[PDB]
């Protein structure tokens, strides 16, 4: 995994993207059944991330503990940044899945969730300004799972981590950046993961407070 | 503007000069009540980080009510950096002030603050081991307070990024090594804003600033 290219690490993270699920076909929405549609939605792709976590350059070098933290760390972070990605199109809407596509409005349906809805759409604005690409996303999506959560496996992660600046840089001289343009869009890329993890930090405790486990799920198939 | 034409250098310089003292915590010596002291601390260090503010490039052009907006979001994460940084020479403890300096078990006295304390000791000791510069530290101070929660906010951002990678090539560092540390620092920002949710949610649990801000803005 330290071993490959920026090529190789670009071609990697993009065959190992989960697929984009649709939402069952479960009539305006009440908080119960919003709640209840997007829960079975994020039970679902859950399983795929699982899968993806897998495939990402390093990951199962951890121990299968250091695994299982990263995913409990990142999952609604990881969630959130596919979430904005497949919103970026679709100005004033958020994308949970192709027969899903809600408005700030439908937001109001969760009692809480209507705020943490617009920095959503904020940030799937950004993206679009920024106008991010897909191989830009699926190390920033990396970084978050190796990021959000032994010394050895600290110093091993770190080097991952440091693969992955590298991939994202060769990507940008690649399209013909400067090297000023470079080291700026790789801050600006970044200091957007501290907004992804604030609002994974204001929608973990919105979920707190609605009636609703996960580690049961990561062991099963990690260990799998 | 005049903060948009500055040089790496003068930027450094500018942070550097507007850096607020180190405070101490009050003598009541026959005086739990660790809160008491950590209140008293924080609320007197937030007149300096308003003066702070206000010295940081392009702050100044800003709306006043776009700078209450970013004090107000970035109070906490500020104070939590300012912590971590004077605290990377002591290993195992936080230099809240000079004459309150804590270790673990003293962070465990103050329900709910043992596992924000734990974050706070990694977060110290990761910069002990990239050996944070003072010069980095005030960029990144810097990138906090205008990165919390504008067109012009975005390219002062880019100065600070700039800035920070003249630093570390006139430390000589590579160009690869220049990229690799600014992602590195960059990435313990998303730590410490995830430092400062959970303290937020600490702090908010027990009962107990945008006049403040006012005021001074
Ligand atoms: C059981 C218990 C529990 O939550 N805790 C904390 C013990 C419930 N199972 C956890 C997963 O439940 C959900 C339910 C709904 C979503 O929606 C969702 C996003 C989101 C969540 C909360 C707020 O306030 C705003 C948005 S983002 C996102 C992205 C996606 O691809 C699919 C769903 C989704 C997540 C988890
Ligand atoms: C009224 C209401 C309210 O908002 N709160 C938060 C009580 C008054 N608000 C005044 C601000 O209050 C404080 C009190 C104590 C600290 O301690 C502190 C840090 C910290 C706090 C909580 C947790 O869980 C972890 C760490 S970090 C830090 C750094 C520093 O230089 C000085 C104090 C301090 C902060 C704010």
């Amino acid at each position: 995994a330290l071993s490959l290219t920026a090529d190789q690490m670009v071609s990697a993270l993009l065959d190992a993207e989960p697929p984009i699920l649709y939402s069952e076909y479960d009539r305006p929405f009440s908080e119960a059944s919003m709640m209840g549609l997007l829960t079975n939605l994020a039970d679902r792709e859950l399983v795929h991330m699982i899968n993806w976590a897998k495939r990402v350059p390093g990951f199962v070098d951890l121990t299968l503990h250091d695994q299982v933290h990263l995913l409990e760390c990142a999952w609604l972070e990881i969630l959130m940044i596919g979430l904005v990605w497949r919103s970026m199109e679709h100005p004033g809407k958020l994308l949970f899945a192709p027969n899903l596509l809600l408005d700030r409005n439908q937001g109001k349906s969760v009692e809480g969730m209507v705020e943490i809805f617009d920095m959503l759409l904020a940030t799937s604005s950004r993206f679009r300004m920024m106008n991010l690409q897909g191989e830009e996303f699926v190390c920033l999506k990396s970084i978050i799972l190796l990021n959000s959560g032994s010394l050895e496996e600290k110093d091993h992660i770190h080097r991952v981590l440091d693969k992955i600046t590298d991939t994202l840089i060769h990507l940008m001289a690649k399209a013909g950046l400067t090297l000023q343009q470079q080291h700026q869009r790789l801050a600006q890329l970044l200091l957007i993961l501290s907004h992804i993890r604030h609002m994974s930090n204001k929608g973990m405790e919105h979920l707190y407070s609605m009636k609703c486990p996960l580690s049961d799920l990561l062991l099963e198939m990690l260990d799998a």
